[PDB]
């Protein structure tokens, strides 16, 4: 439990989930705005018009952050505010983020900035979106202005959050925005996201001559086989390939996994979207590696499935989301990354869980939630003792927010939010986390 | 508004594993569904049909309930593992129960409609490969013969198979029902043998046994509709229609499999040698009636990421507690289509009904929502017979709240509420209504 | 024994790139085939249409040969890169050649039948995507528009496309023809845009321009037969028939694609959004005739390892030098089928002929083998017209020995032998005989 | 042209290609008999009824082998001679082989024996052939009787020859016997061939405690991309996996390549034929590794192929078969096997070429065939200098023979054969190969 003095505690949010003010400050609609209006996609047509109203109440949320004592606050910049039209910079929107990052340092908080957290402007989407290769140049223009204006203030940069979500989860299964269901589109989308990542890192480090730490965050879910039979092992491999290896291998090994390419060849009949001079750029050296972790997945074989797999039954204890609680399996995942992929310092940029919390006499007794977080904080200590060099942990999420396709029915926040009144109320969960940070900063 | 002719049959329906229980007595061995209920993650909270509605012991009581409805027909199924608990070994104690039942129904002036196969395949047959094995055709005729020999005099009508789409594709391809396999190659062979076993049994009964007792198959049919007028959605609907409907309708009425589905299934099914010479002519053997299980429609749209190029589409319709669309208009389209494209045989609706979140209050469940549902479809039936569509009967699914398969006891389709802890039956709202509907219909006639 | 009706047209046929030569003369720019010849392994020993039959210069010479055959009609194609060597840049020099050609034939008493597209797509269109691109519809109308304005008065009949299966599937799927791509997704759009451009070109001439010149399309057709009577081989035939024939026949006459083929192609093609609203109605626009190119049948069997489930089966038929089956009985089968299911338009056999190992000896060529082939088919045509199949005409492929695409100059289809060194035209026995067949028919007339 | 002092030169044949005597000595028909009779499968319905008539002329061919001075002669055993019926051993059949092995030893020639060379008996095929898992147990019954009676005489054992041909080429493409076209049957056949290999090896090394060298021979063809684009490399990977890694990985790594499994999943929708313990048995340690090498294949990408390849155009000098002459790429392949796969001793169990041989005055002067073999032997010589440890080399083929689907139209032999006289005539190349052996032995002191 003895975290090193340089160890960083944090909390995290994303712009569309909390900001609101959807038509104010020059903001134009995003892909998610249009997704919310597509039928059958989101719980009861819920949207991010208002959300946590963070764009107006940003100063107030900073106050909450100071008392927790977190070293770092991770937030995302809303693209359709910065470029509501192509090539058209909106200074009111950037102004909001510049003061905010400056203000966090004044209150002694390191700002960690996510460039892309899924909020693609509608103008980009209508030209094909990420499926179009031009999407690469549009993102660097977006990233450049942010670098120009904020690099002196900001502590760390994150290019993309969960390309698996924005790519496959978004363009193949059609659950997230823009809700397309086309595997050919999906692999072109992912590649251009990853390629846009590498060009921006390249741009910042060489041209812009900046030494601000930059890297990517990938969400990783380890996959396990039900039996030792050959069938169940193939399912694991493909599940691991689909969620994890398709992204890790190009980032660290500068190649795509041929086993997944052959499986995807049932839908993807050309890889000419891979131009000469891409995978080396994609695999450009970063200063750190970012990991979003939430759970594992147990898989078994399916003969009727195109990818030969379906989800199997878990008897493990499960959260309100139905996700497995898996701190042991979390420990398994990191050793693999050091052993096979990378020795860079890792930052856990998101972790948390949803349960059905009931407010009783002004307080929420979420002891179930406490257990989940503590078990992972215990794992982080054990792993730094193992030499896994985990220099930080960001708790997802700071506030209860718009939880994508589940809407406001699921609460990941450490701060409860009455979405009717926009009132901020500190949960019982802070009691330990607020105190752990104080306690850690006491031993020195 | 909804009148019917003098020979019109009102009915209600059940299946064997869903209500009987007593899985140990009278020589019964386990079926595929017993083991399936014990497999983790497949059925709601590991629920099973060990006790069920305990209908095996209180069948005489349930007979009185049928009598009081005044219904002309009762449709039930025969449990195979009670009749052949091991390969080749007949158990006359199990048969006597069904012999007594048919006789008791005859004494009370009620027509027994009997389903031979309602998805409860004995384990010994499964362990030899089940419906996947071509010998299965022969097992079922041995099973059917014994039933014919003892019950053909008493019984008014025979049903060979109930919803082979369910017993086949959702069970062998999608893995939701027993035995819970997921293999399209396995799925089409299973279906083929089921349809072939139906036809061989029908051929054996009318030719060799020379019996005139009405016999037929029961298919569930769900008409499919496009979200948009685009070409894509037309492809999607066609394929959805082929998967659920055309794959089963074409062999029964055209003596051929639809080549468009064969081509789509060739992604998983790389040989059709299971279709032997002579088979397709047997499947299309002339029947006395056609049976339809109807519940709802399905709206579908195109999917590039889907192997069959289709996914379920959002419906703005009023929905049941199951989430199923209420679709009496679309029902009429299906029936009109069948006459136009497939058959002019007399149709019987062997299952129709709905599940809603029933609450017990002062010994009563005020399921006006279910009354409305049932009423609209019975109204639709009357309208179609005015068009000459010749729907000669209707069986209401279901008589009792029961084990609803993978949903367990969590979903209630019954007109009777059942406290499974106490086995109490309680008559409510409808059924009196259904009894009143038949009474009102009876009272116009002299 | 033949006997043809008095209004019956006899003809012979060519295509522009196969005979014209003059590849760099008259403002002509390279075509896809020009580019296609210089890729390795695609065409026999790198042969090209640079010189070819040099017909651009000697066209005056060749008109007399055509006149001597006594043919009613001469079919030729127009080279697109001669008419539009650059986008929107009309070349009056290139066109001037073809009006003169057509004018001279009218003076010699010969009907000019003109094919707009015979596979020679200009390179500028290909570099922008070619037929895969929807703009190709628009490019063709500009090309088609200039030709309708200047020639519609002289010409007797118009053929929009020759063998879109070759230009489409052989070119974009199998990679054998120009531009040699191997992509089924690209392939279905290319065919679709070819078929759509046809419908627009027909719509343009008769609606806007109000003209009554007979117009239609030419499809190559090959009837398909199952090796065995098994279910598998029936599927194999269905799928072979669809790839070659129904995919083209159904849109032209039914205004729809065969869903069974769409499902088989869904292993490579995962969206049909290229089919816009209105497209299918344009494709099925009423024509004056239907053209058929016939060469052979194809015997197929089932293959589990084949994506389209078929391979070629061993044939005991008499054979040409190329290995294509000689199938006059099967030719009659195709025509009867067309009248029953598809169309009652007047049919024209726009190409028929054969290739054999022709040697020139002592100034004359005794090609009785080629005669036999043609003889068997001409009797059949007369027989079909007795049955009422209303075949108003026949074109004999070809006139001269020419560039046979990927096979080059190794294969001779001509009734006139060509020494490619001197470019001398020498009449084969078959040309005199065919001329004599017409003469005898004409002498029978009045 | 340097060789180790213990290096073995040799030649090789197979039973159905040379033996003949198709209805003599108790032999029953093989799958290859029926395949030859199916229309359009083999050149002009040719078959192995007479072939080189080696069953009768075994004494003459033994002399020819002794004169070449080859250290080793490799031949295959005809299964339908040994088990003409199910469960019924035929000692008359074994006698033919017993004299041959005994006569070779007398002449100082080491016999290297291939157990399975594609001539599966008809009783087995009609029960499913290699598609049935039982086929594993039949081959062990076949192998056991061979070990008890011949393991004392024989110098080396080869369990299976080219499971790619017998498996994929036979059950997937349809070019070889039994000429089926079903990938599911094919992958089941391959696994059972490989499993039967390993179970037979285990019996020899554990129960019979015998140290006679045993191993498998795979044919390997290295794969090269036409261009350096990403597309053409994926095409290459899949060709490499289909021809090579599908066989090398289970034998040496004890696993199937998941990349190939996914690609084959378009046809193969269950892998329950891989029982537990199977892959463990297959990778049981062998004494050597056999390689049949003939050529490379240059491939490029094609979007309309299921396996993403249709082969690319080659500008290399080519044989009469149309196969590339590729000794440089051969040196790459061996290096690859040492880096990734095995340090076992390597034997080149088949190498050779077909050229349009013209008989002129009791002579067919095949200098072109001499070039081919000499180039490869130099490459063999160059590799041993690197330490690649190639202990031996068998020249294909001893005589002109039945070349399967090509029939008697093609000639791989160093000895020409007039099929109407059945005369064996040596070429200068035969003399040359003999003189190479002579020149090797000659430099000792």
């Amino acid at each position: 439990m003895h975290f090193k003095k340089d160890f960083v505690f944090g909390t995290a949010t994303s712009s569309y989930q909390i900001e609101g003010a959807h038509n104010e400050g020059g903001r134009t609609p995003s892909i998610w705005d249009m997704f919310c209006d597509i039928d059958g996609r989101v719980f009861e047509k819920h949207n991010g018009d208002v959300a946590c109203d963070h764009y107006h109440r940003y100063e107030e949320d900073i106050q909450h952050i100071k008392k927790l004592g977190v070293d770092t606050y991770r937030f995302s910049i809303a693209w359709p505010r910065i470029f509501p039209a192509k090539g058209e910079y909106n200074p009111e929107g950037m102004a909001f983020y510049k003061n905010l990052a400056l203000r966090l340092r004044e209150e002694g908080i390191k700002p960690a900035v996510t460039i892309y957290h899924w909020d693609l402007p509608m103008w980009a989407h209508e030209e094909g979106g990420w499926v179009n290769r031009e999407s690469v140049d549009w993102f660097l223009d977006y990233a450049k202005v942010c670098f120009e204006e904020l690099d002196d203030i900001v502590d760390s940069w994150i290019t993309h959050n969960e390309p698996w979500c924005a790519g496959f989860l978004g363009y193949h299964v059609g659950v997230h925005a823009p809700g397309h269901r086309d595997m050919n589109e999906a692999v072109r989308a992912v590649h251009h996201m990853l390629l846009s990542h590498g060009k921006a890192v390249e741009l910042l480090k060489r041209e812009m001559k900046s030494t601000t730490p930059i890297g990517i965050t990938l969400n990783l879910s380890p996959m396990y086989a039900k039996t030792d039979s050959a069938n169940d092992r193939l399912a694991m491999n493909n599940a691991d390939g689909y969620s994890n290896r398709w992204f890790l291998d190009p980032v660290f090994k500068g190649e795509y996994p041929v086993d997944m390419m052959n499986l995807f060849s049932k839908y993807v009949h050309n890889f000419d979207f891979i131009q000469s001079g891409d995978m080396e750029t994609i695999s450009t050296a970063c200063d750190f590696f970012g990991i979003n972790f939430y759970s594992r997945g147990i898989v078994e074989f399916n003969a009727a499935n195109d990818f030969l797999k379906a989800d199997a039954y878990s008897d493990y204890e499960k959260t309100g989301m139905g996700w497995d609680i898996a701190p042991n399996e979390f420990k398994d995942l990191i050793r693999r990354l050091r052993a096979e992929y990378t020795d860079l310092p890792i930052y856990i940029t998101e972790n948390g869980a949803a349960f059905d919390d009931v407010l009783e006499n002004g307080e929420v007794h979420d002891d179930n939630r406490i257990d989940y977080v503590r078990q992972h904080l215990e794992a982080v200590s054990d792993l730094n003792d193992e030499g896994m060099n985990i220099q930080g942990y960001y708790l997802w999420s700071l506030m209860d927010n718009f939880e994508w396709s589940f809407g406001y029915e699921k609460r990941f926040g450490i701060l409860y939010i009455d979405f009717e009144t926009q009132e901020r109320i500190w949960k019982d969960s802070a009691k330990w986390y607020a105190g752990v940070i104080a306690d850690h900063k006491a031993k020195h």
